[PDB]
Order: C-alpha cells, then sequence, then structure tokens
C-alpha cells in the first residue's frame, strides 16, 4: 500500500483505490495502474520533474529501501499479478529488485522528489508506474 500527497491531489494505484478515492476522483488510468483523487488536506510531497534513472524506492515487504537503476517510462508487457491479468503496462519503469503485491504504493525518489510509485513485481524486477509527466499535479 501507500500513496502521494502533492497539493490537493491523493495519487493511489487504481488497483487498491478506495470507494472515497472514487467518490473524489480526479483522473484514473487503467493502462497505467494510477488513479488520483482530491483531498481536503494539502500534501506535502514534491513531485520530480526530471528525467532521472536512479533513485530509491520503498520495499515494505523487506522494511528496506533500496537504491536502483530504473528504465525509462515505456509501455511494458507484464506477466499475470493478484490483481492483473497478462497484459501491456503505460508508463511504467524496471529496476532489478523485489516487488510483491503489498509493495504496491511505496514510493521510487530522486533528487527532484517522487518519481512514482511500485505498480509491478515477479520475476525478480520491480515494476513503477512514473508520474513526473503529470504536471498537472503541481497546481491548481
Ligand atoms: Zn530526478
Amino acid at each position: 500500500s501507500g500513496a502521494i500527497y502533492v497539493g490537493n491531489y491523493r495519487v493511489v494505484n487504481r488497483h487498491l483505490a478506495t470507494h472515497n478515492d472514487w467518490a473524489n476522483l480526479v483522473w484514473e488510468d487503467s493502462s497505467r495502474d494510477l488513479l488520483v483523487s482530491s483531498t481536503t488536506a494539502q500534501g506535502c510531497d514534491t513531485i520530480a520533474r526530471c528525467d532521472c534513472q536512479t533513485g530509491v524506492y520503498y520495499c515494505s515487504s523487506r522494511r528496506k529501501h533500496y537504491p536502483v537503476s530504473f528504465s525509462k517510462p515505456s509501455l511494458i508487457f507484464v506477466e499475470a499479478s493478484e490483481y492483473y491479468p497478462a497484459r501491456y503496462q503505460s508508463h511504467l519503469m524496471l529496476a532489478v529488485g523485489h516487488s510483491e503485491p503489498g509493495d504496491c504504493g511505496g514510493i521510487l525518489r530522486c533528487q527532484h522528489g517522487v518519481v512514482g510509485i511500485v505498480s509491478t513485481g515477479g520475476n525478480g524486477l520491480v515494476g513503477f508506474a512514473d508520474v513526473r509527466d503529470l504536471l498537472w499535479l503541481d497546481e491548481e
């Protein structure tokens, strides 16, 4: 589990979204496994605006933050998981590392802020849903 709290937005994995998230929906995209809902309180996370390929992610299933290199956000074929069939997922970045279903929502961060959240796992790889192209999270 986990979210990003920027401005009056909450960013979560679409497959973990709550009733309250859908009842306060701003934007969602199945293909990216992302959903954004509106918040009453201001959040304090900063979204990275960069093309970094190194950062640190939180892995709840190891209680550890791991430094990783990660790929450019792309359309990647993902194996079936407990929450999606095998499919193409867009705006996904891979690293070599551990990720199980409960790790979804863990933050990937670089020197510029939050890059994205854990979304995929298995096969010795971790996949992150990028948020750096969602420039509207910085305003409004
Ligand atoms: Zn960066």
